[PDB]
Protein backbone atom coordinates (compact mmCIF):
# COMPACT_ATOMS: atom_id res chain seq x y z
CA UNK A 1 0.00 0.00 0.00
CA UNK A 2 2.07 2.94 1.29
CA UNK A 3 -0.12 6.07 -0.15
CA UNK A 4 2.38 6.63 -2.80
CA UNK A 5 5.18 4.20 -3.26
CA UNK A 6 8.08 3.71 -1.28
CA UNK A 7 10.09 0.37 -0.47
CA UNK A 8 9.95 -2.16 2.85
CA UNK A 9 7.95 -5.28 3.44
CA UNK A 10 7.98 -7.72 5.92
CA UNK A 11 8.81 -8.08 9.56
CA UNK A 12 12.20 -8.53 10.10
CA UNK A 13 13.05 -6.12 6.96
CA UNK A 14 10.50 -3.40 8.36
CA UNK A 15 12.83 -3.57 11.38
CA UNK A 16 16.49 -2.87 9.15
CA UNK A 17 14.75 0.01 7.23
CA UNK A 18 13.18 -1.54 4.52
CA UNK A 19 16.19 -3.24 3.11
CA UNK A 20 15.98 -5.78 1.57
CA UNK A 21 17.57 -7.44 -2.04
CA UNK A 22 20.36 -9.18 -0.45
CA UNK A 23 20.11 -11.27 2.49
CA UNK A 24 16.89 -13.61 4.11
CA UNK A 25 14.29 -11.81 5.65
CA UNK A 26 11.22 -14.28 5.87
CA UNK A 27 8.38 -15.14 3.68
CA UNK A 28 7.85 -11.42 3.23
CA UNK A 29 10.41 -12.44 0.73
CA UNK A 30 7.70 -13.53 -1.12
CA UNK A 31 6.70 -9.86 -2.02
CA UNK A 32 9.93 -8.39 -2.02
CA UNK A 33 12.99 -10.37 -3.94
CA UNK A 34 11.77 -14.26 -3.97
CA UNK A 35 15.59 -14.77 -4.91
CA UNK A 36 16.25 -13.78 -1.22
CA UNK A 37 14.10 -16.68 -0.38
CA UNK A 38 16.61 -19.31 -1.05
CA UNK A 39 18.45 -18.19 1.95
CA UNK A 40 15.79 -19.40 4.07
CA UNK A 41 16.92 -22.05 6.80
CA UNK A 42 16.71 -25.52 5.00
CA UNK A 43 12.89 -27.07 5.57
CA UNK A 44 9.73 -25.35 5.42
CA UNK A 45 8.67 -22.17 6.79
CA UNK A 46 5.36 -20.93 8.19
CA UNK A 47 4.95 -17.99 9.03
CA UNK A 48 1.69 -15.37 10.97
CA UNK A 49 2.45 -11.73 11.09
CA UNK A 50 0.53 -9.23 12.92
CA UNK A 51 1.45 -5.67 10.35
CA UNK A 52 -0.01 -2.38 12.13
CA UNK A 53 0.04 1.10 10.85
CA UNK A 54 -1.32 4.44 12.75
CA UNK A 55 -0.94 8.12 11.26
CA UNK A 56 -1.23 11.13 13.07
CA UNK A 57 -2.39 14.27 11.50
CA UNK A 58 -2.60 17.63 12.27
CA UNK A 59 -3.94 20.07 10.01
CA UNK A 60 -5.01 23.43 10.45
CA UNK A 61 -6.41 28.46 14.09
CA UNK A 62 -8.36 25.57 13.23
CA UNK A 63 -7.07 22.39 14.54
CA UNK A 64 -8.33 18.60 12.93
CA UNK A 65 -6.89 15.67 14.18
CA UNK A 66 -6.31 12.65 13.11
CA UNK A 67 -7.65 9.48 15.33
CA UNK A 68 -10.99 11.02 17.41
CA UNK A 69 -6.97 0.35 14.40
CA UNK A 70 -7.06 -2.00 11.03
CA UNK A 71 -4.53 -5.03 11.74
CA UNK A 72 -3.93 -7.01 8.73
CA UNK A 73 -2.55 -10.80 8.55
CA UNK A 74 0.30 -12.61 7.06
CA UNK A 75 -0.81 -16.96 6.55
CA UNK A 76 2.68 -17.71 4.55
CA UNK A 77 4.24 -20.96 4.04
CA UNK A 78 7.68 -21.34 2.33
CA UNK A 79 8.26 -25.38 1.12
CA UNK A 80 11.68 -26.62 0.04
CA UNK A 81 12.35 -29.12 -2.93
CA UNK A 82 16.13 -29.04 -3.96
CA UNK A 83 17.40 -26.27 -5.19
CA UNK A 84 13.74 -24.98 -5.32
CA UNK A 85 11.91 -22.72 -3.18
CA UNK A 86 8.51 -22.80 -2.96
CA UNK A 87 6.35 -20.10 -1.38
CA UNK A 88 2.44 -18.78 -1.19
CA UNK A 89 0.81 -16.39 0.92
CA UNK A 90 -1.83 -13.62 1.86
CA UNK A 91 -0.62 -10.05 3.26
CA UNK A 92 -3.36 -7.41 4.50
CA UNK A 93 -2.24 -4.61 5.53
CA UNK A 94 -3.53 -0.54 5.45
CA UNK A 95 -1.47 2.77 5.28
CA UNK A 96 -4.23 5.33 4.11
CA UNK A 97 -5.90 5.62 7.71
CA UNK A 98 -7.68 8.82 8.66
CA UNK A 99 -10.62 9.48 10.87
CA UNK A 100 -11.43 13.70 11.29
CA UNK A 101 -14.58 12.59 12.05
CA UNK A 102 -17.43 15.39 11.43
CA UNK A 103 -16.54 18.60 14.21
CA UNK A 104 -13.79 20.43 12.36
CA UNK A 105 -13.54 22.39 9.93
CA UNK A 106 -13.19 19.78 7.06
CA UNK A 107 -16.88 19.36 8.21
CA UNK A 108 -17.27 22.80 8.10
CA UNK A 109 -19.16 23.96 4.91
CA UNK A 110 -18.59 26.80 3.35
CA UNK A 111 -20.17 30.00 5.70
CA UNK A 112 -18.20 27.82 7.95
CA UNK A 113 -21.72 26.31 9.39
CA UNK A 114 -21.20 22.64 11.00
CA UNK A 115 -22.44 19.92 8.82
CA UNK A 116 -22.53 16.58 10.38
CA UNK A 117 -20.38 14.67 7.76
CA UNK A 118 -17.82 12.31 8.47
CA UNK A 119 -14.01 13.12 7.00
CA UNK A 120 -12.17 9.86 6.92
CA UNK A 121 -10.11 7.20 5.07
CA UNK A 122 -8.94 3.86 4.75
CA UNK A 123 -7.38 2.06 2.14
CA UNK A 124 -6.89 -1.81 2.21
CA UNK A 125 -4.35 -3.94 0.07
CA UNK A 126 -4.22 -7.93 0.03
CA UNK A 127 -1.11 -8.67 -1.93
CA UNK A 128 -1.35 -12.86 -2.31
CA UNK A 129 2.01 -14.00 -3.94
CA UNK A 130 2.93 -17.64 -5.44
CA UNK A 131 6.73 -17.70 -6.63
CA UNK A 132 9.79 -19.29 -5.88
CA UNK A 133 13.46 -18.94 -5.31
CA UNK A 134 16.27 -20.94 -7.19
CA UNK A 135 20.12 -22.10 -6.33
CA UNK A 136 21.91 -22.20 -9.36
CA UNK A 137 25.28 -21.87 -8.42
CA UNK A 138 26.31 -21.11 -5.03
CA UNK A 139 26.15 -17.30 -5.54
CA UNK A 140 23.37 -16.83 -8.56
CA UNK A 141 20.03 -17.34 -6.38
CA UNK A 142 16.88 -16.34 -9.00
CA UNK A 143 13.09 -15.71 -7.68
CA UNK A 144 10.12 -14.54 -8.83
CA UNK A 145 6.46 -14.67 -7.76
CA UNK A 146 3.25 -13.51 -9.58
CA UNK A 147 0.23 -11.96 -7.14
CA UNK A 148 -3.37 -11.39 -6.97
CA UNK A 149 -4.25 -7.87 -5.55
CA UNK A 150 -7.00 -6.85 -4.14
CA UNK A 151 -7.49 -3.20 -2.77
CA UNK A 152 -10.53 -2.30 -1.18
CA UNK A 153 -11.32 1.84 -0.21
CA UNK A 154 -13.65 3.23 2.09
CA UNK A 155 -13.57 7.36 1.87
CA UNK A 156 -16.01 10.04 3.80
CA UNK A 157 -14.41 13.15 2.14
CA UNK A 158 -16.22 16.40 2.30
CA UNK A 159 -15.23 19.46 -0.69
CA UNK A 160 -16.50 23.04 0.03
CA UNK A 161 -18.06 24.82 -2.67
CA UNK A 162 -14.67 26.82 -3.29
CA UNK A 163 -13.01 23.68 -4.53
CA UNK A 164 -15.82 21.98 -6.11
CA UNK A 165 -15.47 25.08 -8.09
CA UNK A 166 -11.48 24.86 -8.07
CA UNK A 167 -12.56 21.51 -9.93
CA UNK A 168 -14.54 22.20 -12.63
CA UNK A 169 -12.20 25.41 -13.47
CA UNK A 170 -9.17 23.25 -13.92
CA UNK A 171 -11.02 21.17 -16.51
CA UNK A 172 -10.66 18.19 -13.69
CA UNK A 173 -14.77 17.84 -12.65
CA UNK A 174 -17.76 17.68 -15.69
CA UNK A 175 -21.09 15.62 -14.91
CA UNK A 176 -24.85 16.89 -15.72
CA UNK A 177 -25.32 16.95 -11.70
CA UNK A 178 -23.18 19.65 -11.58
CA UNK A 179 -25.06 22.19 -13.68
CA UNK A 180 -28.49 21.33 -11.74
CA UNK A 181 -26.43 20.54 -8.52
CA UNK A 182 -24.67 24.53 -8.54
CA UNK A 183 -27.72 26.44 -7.05
CA UNK A 184 -28.29 24.69 -4.09
CA UNK A 185 -24.63 24.27 -3.10
CA UNK A 186 -23.77 27.75 -4.25
CA UNK A 187 -20.90 29.93 -2.73
CA UNK A 188 -21.61 28.66 0.41
CA UNK A 189 -22.19 24.86 -0.05
CA UNK A 190 -20.21 21.58 0.16
CA UNK A 191 -20.58 18.64 -1.46
CA UNK A 192 -19.38 15.18 0.38
CA UNK A 193 -18.88 11.62 -1.12
CA UNK A 194 -18.81 8.45 1.19
CA UNK A 195 -18.00 4.79 0.33
CA UNK A 196 -18.85 2.12 2.49
CA UNK A 197 -22.09 -6.97 -0.80
CA UNK A 198 -22.04 -3.03 -0.44
CA UNK A 199 -19.62 -2.94 -3.33
CA UNK A 200 -17.16 -1.67 -0.45
CA UNK A 201 -15.72 0.05 -3.82
CA UNK A 202 -12.67 -2.24 -4.14
CA UNK A 203 -10.39 -3.95 -7.08
CA UNK A 204 -8.55 -6.74 -8.15
CA UNK A 205 -5.55 -6.12 -10.17
CA UNK A 206 -2.12 -8.39 -10.28
CA UNK A 207 1.30 -7.86 -9.28
CA UNK A 208 4.65 -9.21 -11.05
CA UNK A 209 8.40 -9.47 -9.46
CA UNK A 210 11.22 -11.04 -10.44
CA UNK A 211 14.98 -10.73 -8.90
CA UNK A 212 18.35 -12.07 -8.70
CA UNK A 213 21.13 -12.78 -6.07
CA UNK A 214 25.13 -13.26 -6.75
CA UNK A 215 27.37 -13.89 -3.68
CA UNK A 216 30.11 -11.44 -4.97
CA UNK A 217 32.44 -12.75 -1.87
CA UNK A 218 31.61 -14.61 1.47
CA UNK A 219 30.64 -11.62 3.05
CA UNK A 220 29.19 -9.57 0.59
CA UNK A 221 26.31 -9.94 -1.49
CA UNK A 222 24.81 -8.23 -4.25
CA UNK A 223 20.94 -8.18 -5.34
CA UNK A 224 18.33 -6.66 -7.29
CA UNK A 225 14.63 -7.35 -8.05
CA UNK A 226 12.45 -5.64 -10.78
CA UNK A 227 8.63 -4.73 -9.63
CA UNK A 228 5.94 -4.46 -12.43
CA UNK A 229 3.38 -1.71 -11.78
CA UNK A 230 0.42 -3.70 -10.29
CA UNK A 231 -2.24 -4.06 -13.01
CA UNK A 232 -4.96 -3.06 -10.35
CA UNK A 233 -9.00 -3.10 -11.66
CA UNK A 234 -11.40 -0.53 -11.10
CA UNK A 235 -12.57 0.26 -7.24
CA UNK A 236 -16.26 -0.13 -7.90
CA UNK A 237 -19.34 -0.18 -5.24
CA UNK A 238 -22.14 1.76 -3.77
CA UNK A 239 -21.55 5.46 -2.81
CA UNK A 240 -23.56 8.62 -1.68
CA UNK A 241 -22.87 12.06 -2.71
CA UNK A 242 -24.45 14.86 -0.92
CA UNK A 243 -24.98 18.21 -2.33
CA UNK A 244 -25.42 20.13 0.96
CA UNK A 245 -27.23 23.85 0.54
CA UNK A 246 -25.48 26.96 1.58
CA UNK A 247 -27.06 27.12 5.36
CA UNK A 248 -26.96 23.37 5.71
CA UNK A 249 -29.80 21.58 3.69
CA UNK A 250 -28.76 18.35 2.87
CA UNK A 251 -29.38 16.43 -0.48
CA UNK A 252 -28.26 12.81 -0.81
CA UNK A 253 -27.91 10.79 -4.08
CA UNK A 254 -27.19 7.58 -3.83
CA UNK A 255 -25.47 5.66 -6.86
CA UNK A 256 -22.17 3.71 -7.78
CA UNK A 257 -18.44 5.22 -8.07
CA UNK A 258 -15.43 3.55 -9.81
CA UNK A 259 -12.46 4.67 -9.83
CA UNK A 260 -9.95 4.07 -13.12
CA UNK A 261 -6.53 4.01 -13.23
CA UNK A 262 -5.36 3.77 -9.24
CA UNK A 263 -1.72 3.34 -10.17
CA UNK A 264 0.96 1.43 -8.35
CA UNK A 265 3.96 1.93 -10.33
CA UNK A 266 6.90 -0.40 -11.55
CA UNK A 267 10.17 0.17 -9.17
CA UNK A 268 13.86 -1.17 -9.69
CA UNK A 269 15.90 -2.09 -6.07
CA UNK A 270 19.63 -2.86 -5.95
CA UNK A 271 21.30 -3.63 -2.94
CA UNK A 272 24.21 -5.78 -0.88
CA UNK A 273 25.06 -6.99 2.71
CA UNK A 274 28.46 -6.50 4.36
CA UNK A 275 28.76 -8.78 7.31
CA UNK A 276 32.60 -7.84 8.01
CA UNK A 277 32.29 -9.62 11.41
CA UNK A 278 30.28 -13.26 11.90
CA UNK A 279 28.10 -11.95 14.20
CA UNK A 280 27.16 -7.90 13.29
CA UNK A 281 25.25 -7.88 10.21
CA UNK A 282 24.33 -4.49 7.86
CA UNK A 283 22.08 -3.79 4.58
CA UNK A 284 21.50 -1.36 2.08
CA UNK A 285 19.29 -0.61 -0.90
CA UNK A 286 18.29 2.28 -3.63
CA UNK A 287 14.90 1.55 -4.56
CA UNK A 288 13.53 3.63 -7.46
CA UNK A 289 9.38 3.83 -7.30
CA UNK A 290 8.94 4.75 -11.62
CA UNK A 291 5.78 7.26 -10.50
CA UNK A 292 7.02 9.53 -14.45
CA UNK A 293 5.96 6.52 -16.25
CA UNK A 294 2.47 6.73 -15.30
CA UNK A 295 0.91 9.41 -17.81
CA UNK A 296 -2.66 8.63 -17.81
CA UNK A 297 -5.56 9.85 -15.76
CA UNK A 298 -7.40 8.47 -12.38
CA UNK A 299 -10.83 9.17 -13.34
CA UNK A 300 -13.56 8.88 -10.16
CA UNK A 301 -17.03 8.86 -11.87
CA UNK A 302 -20.43 8.60 -9.54
CA UNK A 303 -23.38 7.84 -11.51
CA UNK A 304 -26.56 8.00 -10.25
CA UNK A 305 -30.99 7.75 -11.13
CA UNK A 306 -30.61 11.95 -11.32
CA UNK A 307 -27.28 11.90 -13.76
CA UNK A 308 -23.66 11.92 -12.66
CA UNK A 309 -20.55 13.32 -11.87
CA UNK A 310 -17.03 12.81 -12.56
CA UNK A 311 -13.69 13.96 -11.53
CA UNK A 312 -10.53 13.74 -13.74
CA UNK A 313 -7.23 13.68 -12.44
CA UNK A 314 -3.83 13.58 -14.35
CA UNK A 315 -0.94 11.57 -13.14
CA UNK A 316 1.97 14.22 -12.84
CA UNK A 317 3.89 12.53 -9.93
CA UNK A 318 8.04 12.33 -10.91
CA UNK A 319 10.26 9.86 -10.09
CA UNK A 320 10.72 8.48 -6.57
CA UNK A 321 14.44 7.41 -5.12
CA UNK A 322 14.38 5.59 -1.72
CA UNK A 323 17.91 5.23 -0.05
CA UNK A 324 17.97 2.61 3.26
CA UNK A 325 20.75 1.10 5.58
CA UNK A 326 20.47 -1.85 7.85
CA UNK A 327 21.65 -3.75 10.68
CA UNK A 328 21.69 -6.51 12.73
CA UNK A 329 24.00 -7.82 16.08
CA UNK A 330 23.55 -10.66 17.52
CA UNK A 331 23.13 -10.55 21.46
CA UNK A 332 23.69 -14.30 21.36
CA UNK A 333 22.61 -17.64 19.77
CA UNK A 334 19.00 -16.31 20.93
CA UNK A 335 18.40 -12.47 20.37
CA UNK A 336 19.01 -10.67 17.63
CA UNK A 337 18.66 -6.60 17.36
CA UNK A 338 18.37 -4.49 14.41
CA UNK A 339 18.22 -0.90 13.73
CA UNK A 340 17.97 0.85 10.02
CA UNK A 341 16.99 4.29 8.47
CA UNK A 342 15.37 5.14 5.18
CA UNK A 343 15.30 8.81 3.38
CA UNK A 344 13.02 9.13 0.24
CA UNK A 345 13.67 11.47 -2.11
CA UNK A 346 -1.96 19.28 -2.26
CA UNK A 347 -3.17 19.17 1.01
CA UNK A 348 -5.66 17.31 1.58
CA UNK A 349 -6.60 15.47 5.11
CA UNK A 350 -7.70 12.81 4.16
CA UNK A 351 -5.05 11.87 2.26
CA UNK A 352 -1.51 12.25 3.53
CA UNK A 353 1.44 12.44 1.77
CA UNK A 354 4.18 9.64 1.75
CA UNK A 355 6.87 10.91 4.70
CA UNK A 356 10.67 11.22 3.61
CA UNK A 357 12.27 9.68 6.16
CA UNK A 358 12.61 6.90 8.46
CA UNK A 359 13.87 5.68 11.79
CA UNK A 360 13.44 1.89 12.45
CA UNK A 361 14.22 -0.69 15.01
CA UNK A 362 13.50 -4.55 16.04
CA UNK A 363 14.82 -7.51 16.95
CA UNK A 364 14.46 -11.25 17.03
CA UNK A 365 13.84 -13.57 19.53
CA UNK A 366 14.74 -17.45 18.98
CA UNK A 367 13.39 -19.87 21.02
CA UNK A 368 13.67 -23.24 19.67
CA UNK A 369 15.62 -23.10 16.48
CA UNK A 370 12.81 -24.34 14.63
CA UNK A 371 10.78 -21.87 15.88
CA UNK A 372 11.34 -17.50 15.75
CA UNK A 373 9.41 -14.31 16.34
CA UNK A 374 10.39 -11.37 15.06
CA UNK A 375 9.62 -7.83 15.92
CA UNK A 376 9.54 -4.70 14.66
CA UNK A 377 8.20 -0.93 14.64
CA UNK A 378 9.28 2.01 12.04
CA UNK A 379 9.01 5.61 12.77
CA UNK A 380 7.75 7.96 9.92
CA UNK A 381 9.43 11.21 10.67
CA UNK A 382 7.72 14.38 10.89
CA UNK A 383 7.29 16.53 8.06
CA UNK A 384 5.43 19.73 7.93
CA UNK A 385 3.83 20.03 4.65
CA UNK A 386 -3.89 27.65 2.56
CA UNK A 387 -3.95 24.78 4.95
CA UNK A 388 -0.64 23.98 7.25
CA UNK A 389 -1.07 20.06 8.34
CA UNK A 390 1.71 17.75 9.15
CA UNK A 391 1.58 14.06 10.32
CA UNK A 392 3.72 11.09 11.24
CA UNK A 393 3.11 7.23 11.05
CA UNK A 394 4.24 4.61 13.60
CA UNK A 395 4.25 0.90 11.71
CA UNK A 396 5.02 -2.15 13.88
CA UNK A 397 4.92 -5.65 13.03
CA UNK A 398 5.23 -9.00 14.38
CA UNK A 399 5.87 -12.46 12.84
CA UNK A 400 6.27 -16.01 13.93
CA UNK A 401 7.90 -18.16 11.41
CA UNK A 402 7.49 -21.86 12.82
CA UNK A 403 10.40 -23.17 10.98
CA UNK A 404 8.24 -27.10 10.24
C1 LIG B 1 -9.19 11.26 -4.66
C2 LIG B 1 -9.57 10.01 -4.02
C3 LIG B 1 -10.57 9.21 -4.73
C4 LIG B 1 -11.84 9.33 -4.01
C5 LIG B 1 -12.84 10.05 -4.87
C6 LIG B 1 -13.26 11.31 -4.25
C7 LIG B 1 -13.12 12.22 -5.39
C8 LIG B 1 -13.17 13.62 -4.91
O1 LIG B 1 -12.31 14.69 -5.28
C9 LIG B 1 -10.92 14.57 -5.04
C10 LIG B 1 -10.31 15.84 -5.54
O2 LIG B 1 -9.43 16.42 -4.55
C11 LIG B 1 -8.73 17.64 -4.97
C12 LIG B 1 -8.84 19.05 -4.31
O3 LIG B 1 -9.78 20.15 -4.54
C13 LIG B 1 -9.30 21.05 -5.56
C14 LIG B 1 -8.45 22.22 -5.05
O4 LIG B 1 -7.71 23.10 -5.93
C15 LIG B 1 -6.35 22.63 -6.17
C16 LIG B 1 -5.58 22.80 -7.54
O5 LIG B 1 -4.57 21.84 -7.89
C1 LIG C 1 -18.91 17.80 -6.70
C2 LIG C 1 -20.28 18.05 -6.24
C3 LIG C 1 -21.22 18.52 -7.27
C4 LIG C 1 -21.95 19.65 -6.73
C5 LIG C 1 -21.71 20.81 -7.62
C6 LIG C 1 -21.96 22.05 -6.91
C7 LIG C 1 -20.74 22.77 -7.21
C8 LIG C 1 -21.01 23.73 -8.29
O1 LIG C 1 -20.41 24.98 -8.51
C9 LIG C 1 -20.50 26.00 -7.53
C10 LIG C 1 -19.76 27.18 -8.12
O2 LIG C 1 -20.63 28.02 -8.93
C11 LIG C 1 -20.21 28.22 -10.32
C12 LIG C 1 -20.47 27.24 -11.51
O3 LIG C 1 -21.10 27.45 -12.81
C13 LIG C 1 -22.53 27.21 -12.75
C14 LIG C 1 -22.98 25.76 -13.06
O4 LIG C 1 -22.07 24.64 -13.20
C15 LIG C 1 -21.60 24.44 -14.57
C16 LIG C 1 -20.17 23.87 -14.93
O5 LIG C 1 -19.99 23.17 -16.17
C1 LIG D 1 30.47 -1.11 2.46
C2 LIG D 1 29.92 -1.45 3.77
C3 LIG D 1 28.60 -0.86 4.08
C4 LIG D 1 28.82 0.43 4.79
C5 LIG D 1 27.59 1.31 4.81
C6 LIG D 1 26.95 1.37 3.49
C7 LIG D 1 26.32 2.69 3.47
C8 LIG D 1 26.14 2.98 2.04
O1 LIG D 1 25.35 3.96 1.40
C9 LIG D 1 23.94 3.99 1.58
C10 LIG D 1 23.50 5.15 0.72
O2 LIG D 1 22.08 5.34 0.82
C11 LIG D 1 21.66 6.16 1.96
C12 LIG D 1 21.88 7.70 2.07
O3 LIG D 1 21.07 8.78 2.61
C13 LIG D 1 20.22 9.27 1.56
C14 LIG D 1 20.82 10.38 0.68
O4 LIG D 1 20.24 10.74 -0.60
C15 LIG D 1 20.80 9.96 -1.72
C16 LIG D 1 19.98 9.63 -3.04
O5 LIG D 1 19.30 8.37 -3.13
C1 LIG E 1 8.85 -13.70 22.91
C2 LIG E 1 9.09 -12.35 22.43
C3 LIG E 1 8.04 -11.39 22.79
C4 LIG E 1 7.87 -10.48 21.67
C5 LIG E 1 6.43 -10.14 21.60
C6 LIG E 1 6.17 -9.22 20.49
C7 LIG E 1 4.74 -8.96 20.70
C8 LIG E 1 4.55 -7.72 21.49
O1 LIG E 1 3.92 -6.51 21.08
C9 LIG E 1 4.44 -5.79 19.96
C10 LIG E 1 3.54 -4.59 19.79
O2 LIG E 1 2.14 -4.99 19.65
C11 LIG E 1 1.52 -4.78 18.31
C12 LIG E 1 0.00 -4.42 18.04
O3 LIG E 1 -1.03 -4.20 19.05
C13 LIG E 1 -1.79 -5.40 19.43
C14 LIG E 1 -3.12 -5.59 18.65
O4 LIG E 1 -3.88 -6.83 18.48
C15 LIG E 1 -3.52 -7.57 17.27
C16 LIG E 1 -4.31 -8.84 16.72
O5 LIG E 1 -5.69 -8.72 16.31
Amino acid sequence: TQVFDLEGYGAISRAMGGTSSSYYTGNAALISNPATLSFAPDGNQFELGLDVVTTDIKVHGAEAKSSTPYVGPQLSYVAQLDDWRFGAGLFVSSGLGTEYGSKSFLSQTENGIQTSFDNSSRLIVLRAPIGFSYQATSKLTFGASVDLVWTSLNLELLLPSSQVGALTAQGNLSGGLVPSLAGFVGTGGAAHFSLSAGGAVDAVGWGGRLGLTYKLTDNTVLGAMYNFKTSVGDLEGKATLSAISGDGAVLPLDGDIRVKNFEMPASLTLGLAHQFNERWVVAADIKRAYWGDVMDSMNVAFISQLGGIDVALPHRYQDITVASIGTAYKYNNDLTLRAGYSYAQLILPVIPAYLKRHVTFGGEYDFDKDSRINLAISFGLRERVMLRQSHSQINAVVSYSKNF
